[PDB]
């Protein structure tokens, strides 16, 4: 497994529709590393790697300890 859970949760976002969060395929630069957005609400940039998800808060990178993280963090802040 690895594109299976962070698989099925960026489709969520990408195809399916986030919350309250705009719909954004660009890609993020934090930590000296890129990171890949699915969406955007405010100044949050919610992005994926191979392993786990981030929310970059502007410059914050806020590594997720998995991917199901992130989709509860879309309905909170």
């Amino acid at each position: 497994s690895h594109m299976t859970a962070v698989q099925d949760f960026v489709v969520d976002i990408l195809l399916n529709g986030a919350r309250d969060w705009d719909v954004l395929q660009t890609t993020c630069t934090v930590d000296r590393k890129v990171y890949k957005t699915i969406c955007k609400r405010g100044n949050t940039y919610l992005c994926f790697d191979d392993t786990n998800l981030y929310a970059i808060t502007g410059d914050v990178v806020l590594k997720f300890a998995t991917v199901s993280k992130a989709r509860a963090y879309l309905e909170t802040k």
